[PDB]
């Protein structure tokens, strides 16, 4: 009856329980004065943008998953999941008022976007007298302690920043906030007593405007999922200690590496729990394997990228990007959408764009090869087309690490050695002789005998027709020939890379 104030807790990243200082510096504070406050944990949701196309259907089920499991994780400690309908430019200054707001946390984010956004509703917070605590838990490391520590630049390469970040000390991982005690529902605001649900977690059919883009639901979204997926990923001790990223398969039909990225890149699981267990494990296994191949080292792969990308609000461009060389890169919106819908008549690479487009999630060495293709390898199409198609279909669709791997593949930064280039035959065939993954994604070339089917352009035209499908009617032929264009493109990459030095 005389809690006067409201403390609010506001999700984006960081859709967990554990291991979120943000959340329960909120709860402990609640606890701490039984009858002072309510508290809100707000999710705040544009409705404008559910009819972007930059964001298909398979991120957005993730999306309803994982606050429907936040918001059931929260009735559990007498709280609850409220979100809000709006541009956060409209909702804070009401809120603020109606709920006579006192404190206002949230995770910070290095995004462009997320940076300005979050500059405003401090300003108006100021001035409000509302008191902001903010914390930095979507990552183990801080990037601007990092870029401090390295006297005010990024370092460019991985093994300096492993130099750094060895010297910075590791946050404590915290676990779940308590129950909440001696605290009441808050009292409905003007537009709860309009309707009593306008702060429900949303349906399905409310989120996913364009059902007929879901595939099978592989990775279902939220924290607990996330927790369950990791032990499973950690219950092999000896896998996780002998971990070597190069050596796990793109095209395995069930998937050769944890697949935590999803849960990673909205922050259902911590990373630096992960990185706690992980240490845990290595520190009792003698003979383990070490950064950059191991499994601590694709967590420094994610730190790399974001404290790179967090000095830089152009990372996802080619000009106004101080990392990224300047390639002439040409235009061909019919290769491009042959590559977007995998119907570039080289099965290996149209299967990967497949698997891509129904699950959302593909093998680390299946984008590289995919990349490499769209790029410097065959068509010389710019990397931000690829980052579009990708930032569309990838349930872990991370702005700092999408547009770095681009970069990278495409040797337009980080990593120069042009020379090599993936072979879209050749490059599966060590993993998968016989043709599994192709057979499963792309059914058409299903009956081919293996000694082809990875380059069905060698069967006989009475062979295709025993098969089921000749090519230019029921299955492309190569929109190009790799073993001239790629010649070709190593060329003009010299010339380039002249051209920048010079
Ligand atoms: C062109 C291209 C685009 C990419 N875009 C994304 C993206 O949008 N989102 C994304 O999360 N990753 C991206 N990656 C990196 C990498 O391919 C994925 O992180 C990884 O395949 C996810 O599978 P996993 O969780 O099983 O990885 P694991 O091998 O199990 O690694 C564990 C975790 O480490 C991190 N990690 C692993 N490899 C990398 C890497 N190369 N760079 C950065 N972090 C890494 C991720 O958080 C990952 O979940 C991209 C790579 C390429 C080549």
């Amino acid at each position: 009856d005389s809690q006067r104030s409201t403390l609010v807790h506001w999700f984006r990243k960081g859709l967990r329980l554990h291991d979120n200082p943000a959340l329960s510096h909120i709860f402990t504070a609640a606890n701490a004065a039984p009858g002072r406050y309510f508290v809100r944990p707000i999710f705040i949701l544009d409705p404008g943008i559910l009819d972007w196309m930059q964001v298909g259907a398979n991120r957005w089920r993730f999306l309803q998953q994982t606050l429907e499991d936040l918001d059931n994780q929260l009735r559990k400690l007498n709280s609850r999941l409220f979100v809000v309908r709006g541009k956060p430019a409209e909702v804070f200054p009401r809120i603020f008022k109606s709920w006579r707001v006192e404190m206002l946390t949230f995770e910070t984010d290095i995004e462009p976007y997320s940076v300005t956004r979050d500059a405003a509703v401090q300003k108006l917070a100021k001035a409000e007298g509302v008191r902001v605590e903010t914390h930095c838990s979507h990552t183990i490391y801080n990037p601007e302690l990092v870029i401090a520590k390295n006297l005010g630049k990024a370092p460019i390469t991985y093994q300096k920043f492993l130099g750094i970040v060895e010297q910075l000390k590791v946050p404590k991982v915290l676990g779940v906030p308590e129950k909440l005690k001696n605290m009441p529902t808050p009292p409905k605001d003007e537009v709860e007593q309009k309707d009593s649900a306008a702060y429900d977690c949303p349906t399905m059919k409310q989120l996913v405007k364009r059902p007929e883009e879901l595939g099978p639901n592989k990775f279902p979204g939220g924290e607990t999922e996330a927790l369950r997926r990791m032990e499973e990923s950690l219950k092999d001790e000896i896998w996780v200690a002998r971990f070597e990223k190069p050596n796990t398969a793109p095209n395995s039909l069930e998937p050769s590496t944890t697949v935590l990225s999803p849960y990673l890149k909205f922050g259902c699981l911590s990373a630096r729990l992960f990185n706690q267990k992980l240490k845990e494990i290595i520190k009792r296994q003698p003979k383990h394997s070490q950064p950059p191949v191991s499994l601590i080292g694709q967590l420094m792969w994610r730190e790399f990228y974001y404290t790179v990308a967090a000095a830089e609000p152009n990372f996802d461009r080619m000009l106004g990007n101080v990392y990224c060389m300047q390639i002439p890169w040409q235009e061909h919106p019919d290769h491009l959408e042959a590559w977007t819908h995998g119907r570039t008549g080289y099965p290996f690479i149209d299967a990967i764009m497949r698997q891509l487009r129904q699950e959302g999630w593909i093998h680390h060495l299946a984008r590289h090869a995919v990349a490499c293709f769209l790029t410097r390898g065959d068509l010389w199409i710019s990397w931000e087309e690829g980052q579009r198609v990708f930032e569309q279909l990838l349930l872990d669709q991370d702005w700092a690490l999408n547009a770095g791997n681009w970069m990278w593949l495409s040797a337009s930064a980080f990593f120069h050695q042009y020379f090599r280039v993936y072979s879209p035959v050749a490059f599966g065939k060590k993993t998968d002789p016989q043709g599994h993954y192709i057979r499963k994604y792309v059914p058409e070339l299903s009956k081919y005998p293996a000694g082809c089917i990875y380059e069905p352009w060698k069967a006989s035209l009475v062979d295709q027709r025993a098969y089921g499908c000749v090519l230019g009617t029921d299955y492309p032929h190569r929109i190009v020939k790799h073993e001239v264009v790629h010649k070709e493109n190593i060329k003009r990459m010299g010339a380039a890379y002249k051209v920048n030095r010079e």
